[PDB]
Parts: C-alpha cells; sequence; structure tokens
C-alpha cells in the first residue's frame, strides 16, 4: 500500500495515539485498584461494550457503531462525563480518545449506548495490510466511561472487550 517508507517518529498519528493511551491508562489504573475495595462497598451501575454494527465507511477505517450497555438501578439520570475510547487493533496500534458527554442513564434500568467506532482504521493508519476481501480481522474495543457520584468523584470504569471482525469482500471498505 501506501503506508511505508515514512519515518517521523515511525509515524507521528501512530506515536501520538499512544502519548495520549498512556496517560488515559494511568488514569484507568487508579480506577481499577478503586474498584476493587470501593466500589465493592459503593454501589455503582455497570456497564459494558457489546458488539459493533457494521454499518459504513470513513475514507481511513471503517465506521461502525458500537454497544455500550449501562445498567443502573437508581432513580436517576447520570450522563456520562467523559468516556474513555480505546480502539485496538490485533497486535500494534490502536485509537484512543475521549467523547464529552455519549449518552446518559435513563434511570432504573438497561440502556444501549452508541458511539462511532472506528474499526480496522488503526491497523489501515499504521501500515494497512491490504484489504482483502472477506477477512476475519482481530479487533478489539475497550471503553472506560465516567461516573460521577457525589459520594466519591470521578470513577472510569474499563470494560475491556475482546473479539473479532468480519470485514466483508467489498474491498473497498476499508
Amino acid at each position: 500500500g501506501h503506508h511505508h517508507h515514512h519515518h517521523l517518529e515511525a509515524s507521528a498519528d501512530e506515536k501520538v495515539v499512544e502519548e495520549k493511551a498512556s496517560v488515559i491508562s494511568s488514569l484507568l489504573d487508579k480506577a481499577k485498584g478503586f474498584f476493587a475495595e470501593k466500589l465493592a462497598n459503593i454501589p455503582t451501575p455497570e456497564a459494558t461494550v457489546d458488539d459493533v454494527d457494521f454499518k459504513g465507511v470513513t475514507r481511513d477505517g471503517v465506521d461502525y457503531h458500537a454497544k455500550v450497555s449501562v445498567k443502573n438501578p437508581y432513580s436517576q439520570s447520570i450522563p456520562i462525563c467523559q468516556i474513555s475510547y480505546i480502539l485496538k487493533s490485533a497486535t500494534r496500534t490502536i485509537a484512543s480518545g475521549t467523547i464529552p458527554d455519549p449518552g446518559s442513564l435513563v434511570g432504573s434500568g438497561t440502556t444501549v449506548l452508541d458511539v462511532p467506532v472506528k474499526v480496522a482504521y488503526s491497523i489501515a493508519v499504521s501500515l494497512m495490510k491490504d484489504m482483502c476481501t472477506d477477512w476475519d480481522i482481530d479487533y478489539q474495543l475497550d471503553i472506560g466511561l465516567t461516573f460521577d457520584i457525589p459520594v466519591v468523584g470521578d470513577i472510569t470504569i474499563p470494560v475491556s472487550t475482546q473479539g473479532e471482525i468480519k470485514l466483508p469482500s467489498l474491498r473497498d471498505f476499508f
């Protein structure tokens, strides 16, 4: 493809994503030890990433609609103030980001929220294998959404999800 013979810290995009990711992972890590003891005594809503819908394409990577379901028994609308977006692709390169308010909890119930996910985009910006026809790609999605509660403050719950995506024989969808 075209992603070859470029040397500026390997690739500025590939590099700057890691910059962001490193800091993001540190904030996720503060919450990790926090969950174990504090959020076991402090009832907090649980979120989870589920699946991605084959939806559309972007000229770089694909544009999917991923599900993030949150279930919360509390009759209050908790908005997700700061949602950490971590898109991954097999071995190397990811796409990191943070979306301000992607949705809110309905109050007492389960609610599926969605985020625009750039799938395969990561491996594309890095090297881009060569879009094939009928391609099972090793994809992962990790999301750390932040709930705010007067009990403590900010809790970023990183719900990790690993799977696989089958990218069909369009060949010009990637």
